[PDB]
């Protein structure tokens, strides 16, 4: 039946006529003609007048930013912020994100948060951060993320000289994360320590999807330290496997591959790795651990990882007597946070401390690159 | 916390609802057909929009009900704003009456909301003396409503058609009676009762169609040929649908409306004089107790019959008969019963575009028909 397809379109969750898109529609026409310049038009004034009474309904019963509480700003990005809030009603901690709209239009990047929301919505992994809620406001985009309170690697080898069984264990969960989201299609193209996150329990997963890309048939798509050669002179896996390469070698050593004082001469020592890589001779590292960085640290045509993941899993470096590729998550981790409540942020850095979109004269529409957003688990 | 959802929940699935799934449609339809001009895709946000939605709108065009499903027999009726079509359901081969609505007219003669109580009250009425409405559809040019089709058509066919007997006349105002007593119960006023309005079914019996001037009346009951002096001189009552009826009642006993003139001034004329220029023809037929109910509904809004109830109606000496009661005069047999020789017979009913200009700026021409959409 018509009626029947017509009615499992809105039902889909993925759907872009879903319940949730539909009341988007209604809220972003309502807020873009709501302007006294624009209720000078009888079509425009007699609809707000007919939707204004059911819109405001709406809007207290849908989920907003006054149903958390803001304990602390635990990150900082380009758009905005994420916050360790507490929801008012339910009593629990989640971690979640801003995006501003003012920003995301002015500076024409709004179209990236698509495939950062459905990665972690979607994905069913424990090696991917969860998105709970999906809503949005006139000035925000809101994600509403489980709570990573061991931190971030960048905060764990700044507190602790890594010994290399430890490396071992998270450069293994870092390869089966990178596995996943390889295996939904997507290229993360920034993966840094600064996006690999700790649970309760010390265990990894991946966080800040904003440079995923869906990859097309041939499993190809068109941060300083650890860019890859080929995204600084038509990219694919092999680039995110770079990167891993270069995580293994600042976990061992201490300090990045190829940091120089300035930004140029860095750059300009990725271009050079095959003869500006070099492991120090203090350096506590094993054969097979400078085997498995050069393995990544190479040309893109022969680097390890372009032909799967497989390759990498079977390399000698992973040899070990506490875990397997099957059961790694549910082994103990190095380091267990210790954490002395719910809102304990002691894993995450300080974060030290406004404009709105101008009134039209005109229909612009602003709030319609957002509808769809929305999403309720 | 639930609770909210649940009540967000029961207000989609209310049918009533300008927020229920069908009017959700409509929003996002109306959008992209209001934004779909090459002027306002050089808006980046407007161009975005359209491209993401494209394919999905595209989709639910073919999906949802349009003017396409139906084959156009006859056109049956005409009004103000469009047509009144006999049209076959090509899927299911049923037969409707299917109202169409100008929206380029209904905008440009600024009448675009006398269709929503239209609407609610054929769809909802649940009243055997209220045409039914199946579908309300739209397309960028057109408003649809489907309803019943009724083919015996009006009491104005059949007043042409047979010199009515008192016995007739009993019935058919008594059926009108009940079904103005139906559209007070809902709180509403018709305000154009008149033969034209007044359809019989398959079977003779009655039933009211044109709601376009029906309005709700507040806490206190208030809001050419057939209209009462009090709506001439400009707050109308529920009377000034029994006026209508007592016109009615004489029309159909003498053969003439009662304040019949030449022109339409000479009516109006008439109607504000009607304590002098009503008079019953010395050759016409009638009853002293048929001639007591006309002048009880025609006099001045304050002594009418009806301002009361309908209860000083019933029991009237004029509906005094032996072969209905109030309570089964649907159910018995009527004066006329139509002999049809198919489901498309129109033998009752007498035998009978400018677009928007594409604009450079957004207009919002579809956002006055958002929510019109019903699916029974
Ligand atoms: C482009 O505009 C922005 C705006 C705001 C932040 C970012 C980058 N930062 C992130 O995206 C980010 C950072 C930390 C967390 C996170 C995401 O989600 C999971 C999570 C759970 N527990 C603790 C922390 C996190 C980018
Ligand atoms: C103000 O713009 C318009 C536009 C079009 C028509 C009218 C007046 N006409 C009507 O509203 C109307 C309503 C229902 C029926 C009808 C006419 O005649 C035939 C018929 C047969 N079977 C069932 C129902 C009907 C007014
Ligand atoms: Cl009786």
């Amino acid at each position: 039946s018509r009626q029947r397809k017509l009615e499992a379109l809105i039902r889909d969750p993925r759907s872009p006529i879903n319940v949730e898109s539909l009341l988007d529609g209604l809220n972003s026409l309502v807020l873009d003609l709501d302007f006294p310049a624009l209720r000078k038009n009888k079509n425009i004034d007699n609809f707000l007048n007919r939707y204004e009474k059911i819109v405001k309904k709406i809007r207290g019963l849908q989920m907003k930013a006054e149903d958390y509480d803001v304990v602390k700003v635990i990150g900082r990005g380009a758009f905005g912020e994420v916050q360790l809030v507490r929801h008012k009603a339910s009593q629990k901690v989640y971690a979640m994100k801003l995006l501003s709209k003012f920003e995301m239009i002015k500076r024409s990047d709004s179209a990236f948060f698509w495939e950062e929301r459905d990665i972690m919505a979607f994905a069913n992994s424990p090696w991917v951060v969860q998105l709970f809620y999906a809503f949005q406001d006139d000035r925000y985009l809101y994600m509403v993320m489980e709570y990573m309170p061991g931190g971030d690697l960048v905060n764990l080898m700044s507190n602790y000289d890594v010994p290399e069984k430890w490396a071992k264990f998270y450069t293994a969960e870092v390869v089966l994360a990178l596995d996943a989201i390889h295996s939904m299609g997507l290229i993360h193209r920034d993966v840094k320590p600064d996006n690999m996150l700790l649970d309760k329990h010390g265990h990894l997963k991946l966080a800040d999807f904003g440079t995923c890309m869906k990859m097309d048939e041939t499993g190809m798509v068109h941060t300083p330290d650890y860019i890859s050669p080929e995204v600084l002179k038509f990219y694919g896996r092999e680039c995110d496997w770079w990167s891993v390469g270069v995580f293994l070698y600042e976990m061992l050593v201490g300090d990045t591959p190829f940091y120089a004082d300035s930004l140029v001469g860095t750059y300009s020592k990725i271009m050079d790795h095959k003869n500006s890589l070099c492991f120090p001779e203090d350096a506590e590292i094993s054969k097979h651990a400078k085997n498995l960085i050069c393995a990544f640290l190479t040309d893109r045509e022969v680097r390890l990882g372009r032909n799967g993941v497989e390759e990498i899993r079977q390399h000698p470096f992973f040899k070990n007597d506490q875990w397997h590729w099957d059961n790694i998550r549910e082994t103990a981790a190095p380091v267990v946070p210790e954490l002395s409540s719910d809102i304990d942020s002691s894993n995450f850095d300080d974060i030290e401390d406004v404009e709105t979109f101008p009134i039209p004269k005109a229909f612009v529409g602003n709030q319609l690159p957002f509808i769809g957003f929305t999403y309720y688990r």
